[PDB]
């Protein structure tokens, strides 16, 4: 693949994200789950049950596939086609009666910003978020880093028309110039369209901002507090030290520079670690909605 290194080095945030925060015997709420890539990230920190949701179910079907494929996972596998963003969790999760809720992480990677699309979408997922959660639980994730996406946003004047950036492996173009217009600042937090190309893994997929504030002030609303967001070359860099010895031969020269330490070089530096943030939040309290509470 044109992008192997850029997936060798997002497979490894991957891995020191997942395993930072989640602990043998948890359950895990896989929101966006794909394909199922990211099992073993799971297996390696020992967890009790996986429940996935996607709203593709060709994804899904691949994930059972996968799952049983593979060997040596000792948790149990709950897979459900279903909308995480768009609605409520409820009537998607009924069928399924072996979901241990609340449970005790939410991973959502490489998908959040899809529910940016509306203020009411990114209310609905984060609220679903929470509900899911023990309190104590984490919820981490993978998107886009608004900081990096404003950096170059403000490189353009107001009259390009469809500000567009990128390098031989990746590509952004954004709807319009609003941004510009309104002063160098988004309209709204929410419905930020630009569409997303990555060689040989996206073809030219419309997505969203997050700007980073305003998911930790909705994520505070629902009673989750921030206990790290970093982007992922600076996270790489935290992290390689309890890692070298773990990962195998192939997958430290997968991730090798040629100086010796480990990280991404050309135009993968800012396809895979300036253009994403990871990030985690922990469950410090129960949400109520306002005015829920009633008489009798
Ligand atoms: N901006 C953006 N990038 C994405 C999105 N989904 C995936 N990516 C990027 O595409 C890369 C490749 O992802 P995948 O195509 O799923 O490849 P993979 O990680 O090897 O997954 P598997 O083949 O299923 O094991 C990721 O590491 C991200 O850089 C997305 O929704 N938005
Ligand atoms: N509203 C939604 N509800 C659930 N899944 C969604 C929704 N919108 C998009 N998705 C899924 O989000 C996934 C996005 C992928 N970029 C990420 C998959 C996987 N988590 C990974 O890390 O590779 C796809 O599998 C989509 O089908």
């Amino acid at each position: 693949s044109p992008i192997i290194k850029l997936r060798n080095f997002n497979n490894a945030i991957k891995y020191m994200l997942i395993d930072k925060y989640t602990k043998p015997g948890d359950v895990v709420l896989e929101l966006g789950c794909g394909k199922g890539g990211d099992l073993r990230k799971y297996g390696a920190a020992g967890i009790s049950q996986f429940i996935g949701i996607d709203i593709s179910n060709a994804s899904i079907q691949e994930a059972h596939k996968r799952y049983r494929s593979m060997r040596n996972l000792d948790y149990q596998v709950v897979l459900i086609t279903g909308d995480c963003f768009g609605e409520s969790l409820g009537v998607a999760v009924e069928p399924f009666p072996d979901c241990r809720f609340p449970c005790d992480i939410v991973s959502t990677q490489f998908c959040l910003h899809y529910a940016f699309e509306t203020e009411e979408k990114a209310r609905r997922a984060l609220l679903n978020v929470a509900k899911s959660l023990k309190i104590g639980g984490h919820f981490f994730g993978t998107i886009p880093d608004s900081e990096f996406i404003r950096y170059k946003l403000n490189k353009f004047p107001k009259e390009v028309e469809k500000p567009s950036w990128g390098n031989s492996i990746y590509k952004v173009t954004f709807e319009n110039n609003s941004y510009q217009k309104n002063d160098y600042e988004f309209t709204s937090p929410y419905g930020q369209m630009y569409t997303y190309w990555l060689e040989d893994a996206i073809d030219n997929v419309p997505e969203y901002v997050v700007p980073f504030e305003t998911l930790r002030s909705l994520a505070d609303e629902y009673g989750l507090e921030l206990v790290s967001q970093m982007p992922f070359n600076k996270f790489f860099v935290q992290e390689i030290p309890k890692w070298i010895e773990r990962f195998s031969p192939k997958m430290r020269e997968g991730l090798q520079r040629s100086d010796g330490r480990y990280g991404v070089e050309g135009d993968e530096k800012e396809a895979a670690s300036y253009f994403y943030t990871m990030f985690a939040f922990r469950k410090v309290k129960q949400y109520i909605e306002p005015e829920s509470v009633k008489p009798n």
